[PDB]
């Protein structure tokens, strides 16, 4: 097809969860098991086939230090989807993201995709999150879920595509 579209996303979630990891699988094809904590944030974009259209993404990899909490507005003020990153091994991670899209539901846009990723589902034999429960709380808030492990590339592909495709 010869139509292209675009769309703003933001990552947020606590440090540590793969947000920065996640963004590098889905537009570089890499993971960094040693990747520095980031500072404010980072942008990267990604261009893909989504049946007939050209989807363009224009990404911003918020940095999930608490001390850069009041900078997050800036990033998702104008954003049409975001994607809310937690750590399967790390309940308290769980709980910072149900914060997260609380904050989303009420300061951003309205009319925002979420998205929520329960990320290093590679580490599974060290579950913290049950499945079932988050995406029982995912189906409760609208929010599109997948357990996903940028460091095997399982569902990184995948969740940015399912968003691409509810815009
Ligand atoms: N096993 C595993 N490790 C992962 C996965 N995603 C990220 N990691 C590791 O977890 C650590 C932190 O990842 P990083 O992407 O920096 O996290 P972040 O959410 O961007 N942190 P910050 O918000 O501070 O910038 C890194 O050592 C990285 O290699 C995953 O899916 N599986
Ligand atoms: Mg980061």
């Amino acid at each position: 097809g010869n139509k292209i579209c675009q769309f703003k996303l933001v990552l947020l979630g606590e440090s540590a969860v793969g947000k920065s990891s996640l963004v590098l699988r889905f537009v570089k094809g890499q993971f960094h098991e040693f990747q520095e904590s980031t500072i404010g944030a980072a942008f990267l974009t990604q261009t893909v086939c989504l049946d007939d259209t050209t989807v363009k993404f224009e990404i911003w990899d918020t940095a999930g230090q608490e001390r850069y909490h009041s900078l997050a507005p800036m990033y998702y003020r104008g954003a049409q989807a975001a994607i809310v990153v937690y750590d399967i091994t790390n309940e308290e991670s769980f709980a910072r993201a149900k914060n997260w899209v609380k904050e989303l539901q009420r300061q951003a846009s309205p009319n925002i995709v979420i998205a929520l990723s329960g990320n290093k589902a590679d580490l599974a034999n060290k579950r913290a999150v049950d499945f079932q429960e988050a995406q029982s709380y995912a189906d409760d808030n609208s929010l599109l879920f997948m357990e996903t492990s940028a460091k095997t590339s399982m569902n990184v592909n995948e969740i940015f595509m399912a968003i691409a495709k509810k815009l």
